[PDB]
DNA sequence: GTCGG
DNA sequence: GCTGATGCGC
DNA sequence: CCGACCGCGCATCAGC
């Protein structure tokens, strides 16, 4: 927090970029340049300080320069008059609803939380449900709710078969005090990258946390990826807990490693992970890291046993899950 | 928007 | 149906 | 300059 107005006023300006202009490069420039900036141990004094700063380059710079002296963007305060793209700012934070829906919507007049509950006919279903909880789904997640909503999981888990392990990832594994949302990893020795001696691995699952009301609703689901809603259960006469996003993630039990160390992130460490594989000659992928040959093809699955072993790979030294979100 | 080649 | 492209969100 | 910018599961659509 200690440059919280120069790093929101990047985000903001990222998700402008992604949501109006649907530039996804422009968008993750800023998100970059909001994430070096954010790790920085000094209040910025000035834009040329910052172009110090890899990411921050001379659009940026100007942008802090002006930012530091009024505490304001005029970019911004004006794409905030534009009712067009402050509707469909909006629009997206309904889940399901992205830069192209949200822009058709607009185009037809459905521009406002009022517009959106009249026409549920016109949203499929992802958009319904992120309609219905959409208060819900912008509250955090206190830690404490992360630690019951794991032990249900996990004991819930348990019972279908004691040879699943559930691993909680996101920032809850990174040691946030607070949480978007729930990211469980599942493993089952039946299912590897070698066969799927098992089916319906990961329905049962969800099939069972639905039986004790854990999980509310689907947003999709697939037979490794299940995208939903869970809510914690309350004792008598207690105001409901929220609605919560959670996402659970069947990877072969033999990839765990990379599974574990694509959820929990960052998305941003994910990336600069992914990009700097590539400088070195690997793709990283939750699966596998791989080189590649001098076509960039491929290679084979080379052998990972532990989270630092990919680390190791592509030159960095281990970095605890803490200290990886970027 | 920013970077490295 | 299947395959491939896109949208969306991770 | 300027070309590349992580990688992929699920829903949905168009074409065959
Ligand atoms: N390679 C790659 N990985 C991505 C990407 N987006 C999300 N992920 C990853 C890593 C997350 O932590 C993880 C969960 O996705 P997430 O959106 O729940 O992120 P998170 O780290 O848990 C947030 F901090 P929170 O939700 O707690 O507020 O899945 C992406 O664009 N590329
Ligand atoms: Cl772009
Ligand atoms: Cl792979
Ligand atoms: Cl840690
Ligand atoms: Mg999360
Ligand atoms: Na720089
Ligand atoms: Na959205
Ligand atoms: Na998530």
């Amino acid at each position: 927090t200690l440059n919280g107005g120069i790093t929101d006023m990047l985000t903001e300006l990222a998700n402008f970029e992604k949501n109006v202009s649907q530039a996804i490069h422009k968008y993750n420039a800023y998100r970059k340049a909001a994430s070096v900036i954010a790790k920085y141990p000094h209040k910025i004094k000035s834009g040329a300080e910052a172009k110090k700063l890899p990411g921050v380059g001379t659009k940026i710079a100007e942008k802090i320069d002006e930012f530091l002296a009024t505490g304001k963007l005029r970019k911004l305060e004006k794409i905030r008059q534009d009712d067009t793209s402050s509707s469909i700012n909006f629009l997206t934070r309904v889940s399901g609803i992205g830069p192209s829906a949200a822009r058709k919507f607009v185009d037809e007049g459905i521009k406002t939380l009022e517009d959106l509950r009249k026409n549920e006919d016109k949203l499929n279903h992802h958009q319904r449900i992120g309609l219905k909880y959409f208060g819900d789904f912008e509250k955090r997640i206190p830690r404490e709710e992360m630690l019951q909503m794991q032990d249900i999981v996990l004991n819930e888990v348990k019972k279908v078969d004691s040879e699943y392990i559930a691993t909680v990832c996101g920032s809850f594994r990174r040691g946030a005090e607070s949480s978007g949302d729930m990211d469980v990893l599942l493993t089952h020795p039946s299912f590897t990258s070698e066969s799927t001696k098992q089916p319906k691995l990961l329905h049962q699952v969800v099939e069972q946390l639905q039986k004790v009301h854990f999980i509310t609703d689907t947003l999709s689901k697939g037979e490794t990826k299940f995208m939903g809603v869970c809510q914690l259960p309350s004792k008598n006469d207690e105001k409901e807990y929220p609605h919560r996003r959670i996402d659970i993630r069947l990877i072969p039990k033999d990839q765990y490693y990379c599974g574990v160390l694509y959820f929990t992130g960052s998305d941003i460490f994910n990336k600069n992970m992914r990009a700097h594989a590539l400088e070195m000659g690997f793709t990283i992928n939750e699966y596998t890291i791989r080189p590649l040959g001098v076509t960039g093809v491929a290679g084979e699955p080379l052998p990972v046993d532990s989270e630092k072993d990919i680390f190791d790979y592509i030159q960095w030294k281990y970095r605890e899950p803490k200290d990886r979100s970027e």
